[PDB]
């Protein structure tokens, strides 16, 4: 239905698209005049034989054709200019919602694809719109102006040509039809096929060490050509359409004639016109031809623009008006909560009451798939809960919204999002309002981390492009800990384990974290032998649920299920 | 320059390419023979008004469009058919070369990059290869066999002509040359501007945590400007070319038209061959317009073609013949092997020296940095050595052939693949198959994969494809070791344990499992106190250069590393 819901969008830049269409009629107006103008010297200049308007001709032609340039190019241009301005709208609202979106409607896709969304999808919706309008308009204004044009010199002979249409129509598309049958069944089958390929291409290792070098050659080759033969499939009723296509069409170049011999057996008719019919068929077919595509697209254009408004319409999440509230380092209490992805298909929480203090630093127990992440998605909350309050001084839970949540409480990346600038704008972002460079940059000082900024490009001030990527990585997750700097930090989620960093830059970058994280709440999974009593504040979830909470050496001599975890994945 | 590397694997089918042309060069005859067919209508047929030339010529018309017609669709059947082995050819030595890959081939690579390359590849460079062909002498030929109607008429109308067309040629070279500059630093833009939008949108939970939807507001709104006003650049460049190349052909044609009527004022030709003329005009406008571009069109295939030979650049690896191995454990013995990925950059495995007994579990305690993932790697070779030896019982390094390594070697990966097959196919491919369905269908009874294999669709001879979407890669693994049945796999790695799995059917399987592995050397993913005290050994490695080897306790008494990662790890 789009187009009729689609001006909206479009609407206010219009007269891009005015000057469109009326360089557009004039456009084939210089066809079908320079086909005219163009032999009333065969009219005359042969048989009349006069040289006046012999040279009279060639320059009318020549300015015809310079209409005709000119026309065509700023036509096509301000076509893409009204279309221009028409995808930066869509693009950007499309972008701006579509980070409107709650987390799994980014997470189900992926950069990339999401990305192939945006561009190619509104580039699409352009590209289909434009062509096929300026088809559809264009070929009509020169069938149009030809035709009558067809009328101003046989009558007759006309009508019986424009007899012409309609054969060439239903023919031409029901052979479109057959061609859509076949781009159906070798599409499918092609991704199937593909797919297959992708697979072996997949599992050389397997291949390798089980020894299936002929199979895998040899069960594939046959794919090989297997592909090849729809391949030999879509070609062929691809090119049948011009054989079978002109016929027809040829016919009617063919029938004209012996009818035009039938006046001409009584002497219908001079020259000139009997050349103008033959123009008639070129010139008249090409927009025909043309029509046949340009309206089984038309369609295409509504086919992915009704899909992009698919994801369009999704919900961005609101709020009755929240938050700032009391700002603190506060007190972040799970409250008997319960949050589930979906409540049906895959259910995580289980009634989680755990209290953290202001100030106090906090450590966690656990286990993978027990959504040691997802406790992010609890009080970073990138989703609410499905039950109970997370309170700070019993703050509902839509009474807070993530806006000085997240400014009430911060993270320190898993790995950083970067933005290409001065780089003093990624670290600067973290709720900056001209601040100064002493504290952020004295946290690069003061933190230890001015080891991978002043050693680094552009010095101190440093601006890349590409991901902003080229700082040292362990080190720029302290230039994470650099914007929770800045953050007055209230309460503090980061993922520490023992896994892997490089060395003076490990105990530096955790030591030196333990500089920038002092009187201010702690949050993680608890790995280190160091850290599992420092941190004054423990607990153990269990498929979503807490059992046991306190210090290693309060749940130490507790005896729970808290050892346990600890000791089988840790 | 590889076109003579290349076609030469191209010669011997080339016959269907010779009907091919042969129909192509009559294909422009055609065209040039009715642009003939056009004035004996009015010089002859009208002139001397005569129902018999107008009474003829339509049936040869129609029977000449056939020629064409038919012809067609011999050149779009043959090339289809060339690619489908042109390219398939090309492709099966392809997938040879590319199965002859080992690892690091695959460590710079990805199956859509290499996958979607193959199709691509191939199927791009014998698309412009072939079109380059047809269109080339296609056209060459349109415009040859038109001379003659042209030439054979008025042969300096001609010539007054032919001087002309090759300034077209030129005009349409240096438009050519504006035109790739605009196809020089173009794809520059998209591909820079792109990869912004693409970190800006994958990065929302940076911007959703931190509230940079006022960045996303400026950020994205420039980068969207410059979104737009790079697309008016390439649709304003690409769109002026047309608007200019084309009118160029008045000057071509005025010039024809009156100063070539100053022969026709001197007694050039009669009134019927002027108007072929005109057409034989345009129909040289076509073809003309199309050889340049087959020059570009054409480079722009073959080099696919050489991104191709960059494909065959490399080489499928090799060796001097080794064996015949003896199939037994022995000892499996590592000899100081050293290697890292690439040589001298991700430190991974270097002087490791060990040796293992029959029936011996081997526990993986270890950690990263030391490749405890990557161990295997060497001595299932999915790499080969830097230095040192590969050896059981002085098995040389160089007397066991990579070949029969695959074969004695053996596997259970932390993952798992299948072959196209039924649930008993999939697992006939270990030892070539060739046997019966008997102690198979049993080797899964004992495998305690029976129950998920029979009770699917197909009963116990399940036909699930695609490798049986619905059998889970613990699944896939369990009933795979039966296919370590097939193997009798001598030589064991695998993971189970408290890594990932559900711990009901782990233990169940891995009692079945290593029921099964009995008998034969064994090793694993420490992490259960089930295995690290039933094993009888335990090793530990720093840094891919071993700390230790032997027996458990006697190194958990060690003081060392050993009673480390049984703290920090388990």
């Amino acid at each position: 239905q789009t187009f009729r819901r689609l001006w909206p969008t479009i609407a206010p830049f219009k007269a891009g698209l005015i000057v469109a269409g009326v360089a557009l009629i004039l456009n084939a107006a210089s066809d079908t005049f320079m086909l005219s103008l163009l032999k009333p010297l065969l009219d005359d200049g042969f048989g009349k034989t006069d040289r006046s308007v012999l040279v009279w001709m060639p320059l009318v032609v020549i300015g015809l054709m310079i209409l005709r340039g000119i026309t065509s190019y700023v036509s096509s241009y301000c076509i893409s200019w009204v279309s221009g301005k028409v995808v930066m709208t869509m693009r950007r609202r499309l972008f701006g919602h579509m980070m409107g979106m709650p987390v799994s409607f980014f997470d189900k896709q992926s950069t990339g694809t999401l990305l192939s969304r945006i561009t190619y999808d509104s580039e699409q919706v352009a590209s289909s719109s434009s062509g096929a309008l300026i088809t559809v308009v264009r070929e009509g204004a020169s069938i149009i102006g030809l035709f009558i044009m067809m009328f101003y010199y046989s009558w007759q002979l006309s009508i019986i040509l424009i007899v012409l249409a309609p054969i060439v129509s239903i023919a031409i598309r029901v052979v479109s039809k057959r061609f859509r049958n076949i781009s159906k069944n070798m599409q499918n089958t092609m991704g199937q096929v593909t797919t297959s390929a992708e697979q072996m291409l997949k599992g050389h290792k397997e291949v390798l060490i089980f020894g299936g070098q002929e199979v895998e050659t040899k069960r594939f080759d046959k794919v090989s050509n297997r592909m090849r033969l729809q391949g030999m499939k879509m070609v062929s009723a691809s090119s049948i359409s011009d054989p079978i296509i002109q016929l027809i069409a040829s016919l009617a170049l063919a029938f004209v004639l012996y009818a035009a011999s039938f006046p001409s057996v009584m002497d219908s008719l001079t020259a000139g016109t009997i050349t103008v019919v033959f123009s008639s068929m070129i010139a008249l077919m090409r927009p025909l031809k043309s029509l046949t595509n340009v309206n089984a697209q038309f369609q295409r254009g509504m086919a992915a623009c009704q899909t992009l408004f698919t994801i369009l319409d999704s919900e961005q999440e609101k709020d009755e008006g929240k938050r700032v509230i009391e700002r603190a380092t506060g007190d972040v209490e799970f409250r008997n909560v319960t949050f589930t992805y979906p409540g049906r298909d895959v259910p995580a929480l289980r009634n989680i009451n755990l209290k953290i203090p202001a100030g106090k630093t906090v450590a966690l127990v656990g286990r993978s798939g027990s959504g040691k992440s997802t406790i992010a998605s609890l009080i970073t909350r990138f989703y609410d809960i499905d039950e109970g309050e997370i309170l700070m001084d019993g703050h509902d839970l839509r009474e807070y919204t993530l806006a000085s949540l997240r400014n009430q409480v911060a993270l320190v990346s898993q790995n950083v999002h970067l933005f290409n600038d001065t780089v003093a704008n990624n670290i600067a972002y973290a709720r900056t309002e001209q601040y100064s460079r002493e504290q952020i940059e004295e946290a690069a000082r003061m933190a230890y981390a001015m080891d991978f900024i002043n050693k680094m490009d552009n010095g101190l001030d440093t601006v890349i492009g590409e991901n902003g990527v080229l700082l040292s990585g362990g080190q720029r997750q302290r230039i994470a800990i650099a914007r929770a700097l800045l953050r007055d930090s209230p309460i503090l989620i980061l993922d520490e384990a023992t896994s892997a960093l490089d060395t003076e830059s490990e105990r530096a970058i955790q030591a030196a974290l333990d500089e920038l994280q002092k009187n201010r709440t702690s949050l993680v999974i608890a790995h280190r032998l160091s850290t599992i009593e420092k941190a004054d504040e423990i607990v153990v979830v269990e498929d979503g649920v807490i059992v046991e909470r306190g210090t290693h050496n309060d749940l130490l001599e507790h005896r729970g299920v808290y050892a346990q975890l600890h000791k089988m994945q840790f």
